[PDB]
């Protein structure tokens, strides 16, 4: 139930998405990622902007000390978060994370996303009219940082976040690049299929990771309240009462099929092991294409702060 990367390691094709809005007591994370793992969860996506990686970091070495699973069981996944673009910040930024996770290394590490911020500790850095600072910083630099920390033993594999596919062709372009990203990980569900990108990342061999595979949290912060439900789409319903499933269960399966890593988050212990139901099933071939059908290039993250700034992915 893993895939292989192109730098030889295997990371599992299901993984548990741990973002909480900061509203949720921190608590939460340290018992849900428990009950994740218990359900049968092993790969584990975090980041150092989630505010979490103390209490999935504990819940990892809770669940080892228990003998449920060991760590080479567990796939973490942790980001370099943008305000830590420049070269000399990429390694700090990866041992701490992996100090307040009390672990090693990390599984894989990325790059959460291209659209470099202020360098400092805060982590939104606002200036005096509440815009977002932005920075300048050549990615491929970062990029090179990145593969520092791989030869060093603290990440066993590197990719990128929310890279479109020319930010993906300047990293494999670049000149003496060592290591390839593993994987891209961005939003991907049936409104917002990705199939360009998708075809892009497999003639490469990356791993297409998707997010917000459920429609995502609707964090008001973020996604206008006007725009459609995904797991209320009549398509995605009507395939529930096909295979007897739930809607998640279909938006899960859908990219399970097309070879794209999922991500699942939620904070609902009956709901967590729901969704590793996911390998008990099969859709058809009729039904993969009623959900490509579905496509409407709608990316529920939509704010006019980031849409100026040059690294922004969409267009
Ligand atoms: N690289 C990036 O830039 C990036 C961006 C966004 C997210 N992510 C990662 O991807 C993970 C998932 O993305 P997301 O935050 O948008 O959440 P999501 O996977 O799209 O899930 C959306 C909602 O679906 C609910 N849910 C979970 N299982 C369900 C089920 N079987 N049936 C019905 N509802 C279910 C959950 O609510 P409940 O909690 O109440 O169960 C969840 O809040 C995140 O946690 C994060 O790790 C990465
Ligand atoms: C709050 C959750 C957080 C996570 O990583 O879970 C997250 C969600 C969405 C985005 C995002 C938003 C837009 Cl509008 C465009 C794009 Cl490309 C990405 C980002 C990012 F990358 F901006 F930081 C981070």
């Amino acid at each position: 139930q893993c895939v292989k990367l192109n730098d030889g390691h295997f990371m599992p094709v299901l993984g548990f998405g741990t973002y909480a809005p900061p509203e949720v007591p921190r608590s939460k994370a340290l018992e849900v990622t428990k009950l994740a793992i218990e359900a049968g969860f092993r790969h584990i996506d975090s980041a150092h902007l989630y505010n979490n990686e103390e209490q999935v970091g504990l819940a990892i070495r809770s669940k080892i000390a228990d003998g449920s699973v060991k760590r080479e069981d567990i796939f973490y996944t942790s980001k370099l978060w943008s305000t830590f673009h420049r070269p000399e910040l990429v390694r700090p930024a990866l041992e701490n994370s992996l100090k307040k996770a009390q672990l090693d290394y990390v599984d894989l590490y990325l790059i959460h996303s291209p659209m470099s911020l202020k360098p400092g500790e805060e982590l939104s850095p606002t200036d005096e009219n509440g815009k977002v600072i932005f920075d300048i910083v050549d990615l491929c630099t970062t990029w090179e940082a990145m593969e520092k920390c791989k030869d060093a033993g603290l990440a066993k594999s590197i990719g990128v976040s929310n890279f479109n596919r020319r930010q993906l062709e300047m990293i494999l372009n670049k000149p003496g690049l060592k290591y390839k990203p593993v994987c891209n990980q961005v939003e991907c569900h049936p409104y917002f299929n990705r199939s360009k990108l998708l075809d892009f990342c497999k003639s490469k061999d990356i791993v297409l990771v998707a997010y917000s595979a459920l429609g995502s949290q609707r964090d008001k912060r973020w996604v206008d309240p006007n725009s459609p439900v995904l797991l209320e789409d009549p398509v995605l319903c009507a395939l529930a009462k096909k295979h007897k499933r739930t809607p998640a269960l279909i938006a899960l399966r859908y990219q399970l099929q097309r070879g794209v890593v999922v991500l699942a988050k939620s904070y609902n212990e009956q709901r967590i092991r729901q969704n590793v139901q996911v390998f008990e099933f099969q859709l058809t071939a009729e039904d993969m294409k009623a959900i490509d059908g579905l496509d409407r290039n709608l990316h529920y993250f939509n704010s006019d702060s980031f849409a100026s700034h040059p690294n922004y992915p969409y267009s």
